[PDB]
DNA sequence: CTGCTATAAAAGGCTG
DNA sequence: CAGCCTTTTATAGCAG
């Protein structure tokens, strides 16, 4: 297509190895709070990479806004090391990517009412419910959010190559659909 | 403007 | 038991 999807958010797990007090976290930590009538984890953000981590008494931790696998790996040693720093005995277990989002500008403008009809088994498009036109592609196993803009939201990746295959599979259906 | 509408994914405690 | 809740992010509609 010649049109390359840009990351957005990569969310990403990991096993600290330790229960872990949530109270001390959020007392010593900064940019780290705890409020377990509303939550059941210790939000905590650093600035660099620009993210935002949920840590669990259980040692579980989630890591959420980076840009990119490297960027997301880096931010969870970041918290991993603020936790370990604490005096808690933390390892970096079973680190793994759990969902990528990417988006793209086709740069015309899509008939979605028409895609829905041919696609009908893919597409779920209810444009007074919500403006997007979603389509549930099978190979990849990845869920698009077409707009009437001609801009693209892809979600639902482990890796980047999937992001890339699930855009290259839908280009040339958009392209049959120019408004 | 805010907070909804919809999408994916994980963590784990909570309600129904 | 299932489903809600929170967190993130692109996208774009809506009522207040």
């Amino acid at each position: 297509s010649g049109i390359v999807p840009q990351l957005q958010n990569i969310v990403s797990t990991v096993n600290l190895g330790c229960k872990l007090d949530l109270k001390t976290i959020a007392l010593r930590a900064r940019n780290a709070e705890y409020n377990p009538k509303r939550f059941a984890a210790v939000i905590m953000r650093i600035r660099e990479p620009r993210t935002t981590a949920l840590i669990f008494s259980s040692g579980k931790m989630v890591c959420t806004g980076a840009k990119s696998e490297e960027n997301s790996r880096l931010a969870a040693r970041k918290y991993a090391r603020v936790v370990q720093k604490l005096g808690f005995p933390a390892k970096f277990l079973d680190f793994k990517i759990q969902n990528m989002v990417g988006s793209c500008d086709v740069k015309f403008p899509i008939r979605l009412e028409g895609l829905v009809l041919t696609h009908q088994q893919f597409s779920s498009y209810e444009p007074e419910l919500f403006p997007g036109l979603i389509y549930r592609m099978i190979k990849p196993r990845i869920v698009l959010l077409i707009f009437v803009s001609g801009k693209v939201v892809l979600t639902g990746a482990k890796v980047r190559a999937e992001i890339y295959e699930a855009f290259e599979n839908i280009y040339p259906i958009l392209k049959g659909f120019r408004k």
